[PDB]
């Protein structure tokens, strides 16, 4: 397998989903303070580059991840997964986010991220 | 109702266009060549019907018409061409700093702005 095939982890408890994504040589990133996975950012069965991120939305409250070092593709994945609009400033890797990691998000929220080399 | 992206890398440009359209997807070609060099989505992946598959041709890189594109489409263009795009706003593309058809080189930079 040159590409990693993304596993189906929707409906799994949070830690099981983390373990299952990591076992496919992918990087799981969880979003929210819940205990089960509600949605994943890449469709199960699709193939992606190894060690790329798979965003996992938990049930319960949506909370802000640490986007440090993310790519534009990672951030837009967050936008599409959560329906929270993000402004991307510049190019490169995320060097700043307007909402600190851990904060509960209300969908009335908006996010500004800055990229740098 | 997902569609499976076909493998059109290396195909004749028109054949690739026809093959992507036959999967209910929107092919968008980038460049003025006659053979496909790269596609923006991995062949075999399931995507929403009528979503765009960007197709880089050989020959010269040239600017597509991005009007109405989503941010995801524009980021796909940046990754496919290695031309940095600055994305201003959210929604659908309403302006691009380089007119459609113009030859591009990787020392070009593109500003794109969005609206609802």
């Amino acid at each position: 397998a040159e590409y990693s095939k993304v596993p189906d982890v929707e409906g799994q408890d949070k830690q099981k989903a983390i373990d299952n994504v990591s076992a496919k040589s992918l990087e799981p990133v969880t979003i929210g303070s819940g205990t089960q996975i509600k949605a994943q950012s890449i469709k199960a069965g699709n193939k992606v580059l190894p060690h790329s991120k798979v965003l996992l939305l938990t049930d319960g409250d949506l909370t802000m991840p640490d986007m440090s070092g993310w790519t534009k593709e990672d951030v837009i994945a967050f936008e599409n997964l959560t329906n929270i609009k993000v402004n991307l400033k510049g190019s490169g890797f995320v060097s700043h986010q307007s909402i600190s990691k851990g904060q509960k998000l209300t969908e009335k929220d908006k996010i500004d991220v800055e990229f740098s080399s």
